[PDB]
């Protein structure tokens, strides 16, 4: 059923640093995740140029932001390329061992955490606001998996027996009890206007 | 021998706009190309995690900047993943039809040309300083090709019968007669310090 994995030592370190370093500009987490979704959307778009049957699983390419105040979650859904099980396990598709090394070396050279996505490890900036991230993903090659962590050096992967999604990745952020501002419609609008105003796919902010 | 292709109408338009729009901050072209090389280097690195024989063609991952004042060229060499012939033809691996659409829509909404790489069409910013770009590339799956354009709505692809390179892509910029500043060691250093100081692969500026 549930398989448990250890983060590579470097990714464990990165995460600890994101959770432990005092850093007020937490909002950048949404830019990082939107831009991840935008990159995955490019990949399914590039691939459908040569093989247009890859879109049999969803012809519409978009990003949705779903806050839910009861569950204290913000969900970023994209209909991008999705991850195989192998991708999930290899640090959600990233070059995370050397991306972290490069990042922790930019840090001790005049850079701040906001430059995280330049090293290809943006996803972990989710840990700025979330106490637990759950990642549901579906690639055309493979079945649907749920990936999950509350940091602490381990993550779980299970085949997700719940709701089919067709193709893409849903990042569910279970927010820290003091970061509920990121559930407010006004707050989300502002961040999307400020950090992601020129992203080439519809972004849709759901209402409650 | 030499096959000639037509740029897609949108890419033709983008290029014309890059060549024709008055825009003084031409230097951003080097940031765009370095960051393309860095992305390709990530791809061969991600792929060698699962299959370490993909590095049989070059174990070292780096970017080199080679000015040559006699030929009036600046060459950006990377040992990244390389392009197949198909990739070369599909707009050098980019989503260029819709990336341009997204870009030309950011333009008439408060954005300037420097935001070009956010739409995945950074490569064409080469036309800010070059009268002709020649692209030599080698992917592990395929042979070695030269791709070439002086804009005007057409590009050529030939199998490159010259010097083997092992794996990667070399972008040769044949500079406009008034943009030779980009051949100066001081000028290149400054741009690399200002726009690309935290890129996670060695960048080496060759000397003449
Ligand atoms: C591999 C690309 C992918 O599916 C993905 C990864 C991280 C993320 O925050 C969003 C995504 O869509
Ligand atoms: C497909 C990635 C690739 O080989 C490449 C493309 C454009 C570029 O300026 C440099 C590159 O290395």
């Amino acid at each position: 059923e549930v398989e448990t994995f250890a983060f590579q030592a470097e990714i464990a370190q990165l995460m600890s640093l994101i959770i432990n370093t005092f850093y007020s500009n937490k909002e950048i987490f949404l830019r990082e995740l939107i831009s991840n979704s935008s990159d995955a959307l490019d990949k399914i778009r590039y691939e459908s140029l040569t093989d247009p049957s890859k879109l049999d699983s969803g012809k519409e390419l978009h990003i949705n932001l779903i806050p839910n105040k009861q569950d204290r979650t913000l969900t970023i859904v994209d209909t991008g390329i999705g991850m195989t099980k192998a991708d999930l396990i290899n640090n959600l598709g990233t070059i995370a061992k050397s991306g972290t090394k490069a990042f922790m070396e930019a840090l001790q050279a005049g850079a701040d955490i906001s430059m995280i996505g330049q090293f290809g490890v943006g996803f972990y900036s989710a840990y700025l606001v979330a106490e637990k991230v759950t990642v549901i993903t579906k690639h055309n090659d493979d079945e649907q998996y749920a990936w999950e962590s509350s940091a602490g050096g381990s993550f779980t992967v299970r085949t997700d027996t719940g709701e089919p999604m067709g193709r893409g990745t849903k990042v569910i952020l279970h927010l820290k009890e003091d970061q509920t501002e990121y559930l407010e419609e006004r707050r989300i609008k502002e961040i999307v206007k400020k950090h992601s105003q020129f992203i080439g796919y519809p972004i849709t902010l759901f209402v409650e």
